[PDB]
């Protein structure tokens, strides 16, 4: 018994256990493309994933995560609005029950079928646990997914989902190249925010790419066959595991492009 995305434990209930849910820099938010400010001082993003080492893929009952070895600077994110090096620790998705919903961030109110989050932590803080307690501890790269052509680089992930159908299941997942999930362009918006799942800490510096990647209906369909529940109990399909847009309040979204 805890938090989830159902009617009685969904996002609207999270604030009771995690007061920060009504905080000043909560995520996701709607990106108003006409209010975003182009900032010439923003540097190009630097993604160095050539030595990435994936370890496992896990169903934690809220989504499925693909965990990486973050004991060294093997897969890092630098540049952009960041100061220092951020190490990739895991990536996961949020998706919907239908192609018209699923993303957490929205663009001019437009919702995408899913959203990919690549989570990185600031190496100055040693470890993930310490990083989440700092305002500049995390840097999450957000990528939108739209239904269309199949994404070859995502197929290895969809084919193993059958092995981690229920909450608690994990499987070995080595030699996966996260570079296959990136779009052509690295243009982005960025704003200070939080983790979109409890405990909703406001330690994120969000970097949302403008260009979405396309995945096939067959690929996204497989995401929808996962279960929120553990093996041996009422089957609840894992769908609509997204938090709705939160108030922007005293924050401005910057764009790396004109
Ligand atoms: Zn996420």
């Amino acid at each position: 018994h805890h938090w989830g995305y159902g009617k009685h434990n969904g996002p609207e209930h999270w604030h009771k256990d995690f007061p920060i849910a009504k905080g000043e820099r909560q995520s996701p938010v709607d990106i108003d493309t006409h209010t975003a400010k182009y900032d010439p001082s923003l540097k190009p993003l630097s993604v160095s994933y050539d030595q990435a080492t994936s370890l496992r893929i896990l169903n934690n009952g809220h989504a499925f995560l693909v965990e990486f070895d973050d004991s060294q600077d093997k897969a890092v994110l630098k540049g952009g609005p960041l100061d220092g090096t951020y190490r990739l620790i895991q990536f996961h998705f949020h998706w919907g029950s239908l192609d018209g919903q699923g993303s957490e961030h929205t663009v001019d109110k437009k919702k995408y079928a899913a959203e990919l989050h690549l989570v990185h932590w600031n190496t100055k803080y040693g470890d993930f646990g310490k990083a989440v307690q700092q305002p500049d501890g995390l840097a999450v790269l957000g990528i939108f997914l739209k239904v269309g052509s199949a994404k070859p680089g995502l197929q290895k992930v969809v084919d193993v989902l059958d092995s981690i159908k229920t909450k608690g299941k994990s499987a070995d997942f080595t030699n996966f190249d996260p570079r296959g999930l990136l779009p052509e362009s690295l243009d982005y918006w960025t704003y200070p925010g939080s983790l979109t799942t409890p405990p909703l800490l406001e330690c994120v510096t969000w970097i949302v790419l403008k260009e979405p990647i396309s995945v096939s209906s067959e690929q996204v369909l497989k995401f929808r066959k996962l279960n929120f529940n553990g093996e041996g109990e009422p089957e609840e399909l894992m769908v609509d595991n997204w938090r709705p847009a939160q108030p922007l309040k005293n924050r401005q979204i910057k764009a790396s492009f004109k």
